[PDB]
DNA sequence: CCAGAACAGAGTGTTCTG
DNA sequence: TCAGAACACTCTGTTCTG
């Protein structure tokens, strides 16, 4: 059974280039195209799992990017 | 004017014993009375300010309590 | 002035569709 | 196969009332 490379939850398939859960899929699209105040309250090392993924959108987006998510050819 | 001792925002008065903004007032009553599953994603030192106070309710609650907030006062 | 109620929003996560 | 739309919810924050 397949696991999200970002938050560890159960993954539906490959989204924006990366094996991810549905919530990480849509969070990534929204973060890149949106305007948000995202600032880590930590050390930019926050644990991102299902229970805590809402805690630090800044670390979550970082994980999306470092995993290689992208919206396609520029 | 005066600053919230929890998140640093603009303080609306003395709530539950501590100089506090309005958001932190109701966050605290909800946190102490209800049931949540707050879990720190960090090292339990998270920065609590207006920009980030939503990030870590657990660190926020610890900070409210360390400041001396209580539903009795 | 302050506590609690009432009211409203941000951000999130799911179901549905082709 | 995966991307997008759009509703429903959770926690949150502000205005209102006593
Ligand atoms: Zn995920
Ligand atoms: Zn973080
Ligand atoms: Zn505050
Ligand atoms: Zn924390």
């Amino acid at each position: 059974s397949k696991v999200c490379l970002v938050c560890g939850d159960e993954a539906s398939g490959c989204h924006y280039g990366v094996l991810t859960c549905g919530s990480c899929k849509v969070f990534f699209k929204r973060a890149v195209e949106g305007q948000h105040n995202y600032l880590c309250a930590g050390r930019n090392d926050c644990i991102i799992d299902k229970i805590r993924r809402k805690n630090c959108p800044a670390c979550r987006l970082r994980k999306c990017l470092q995993a290689g998510m992208n919206l396609g050819a520029r």
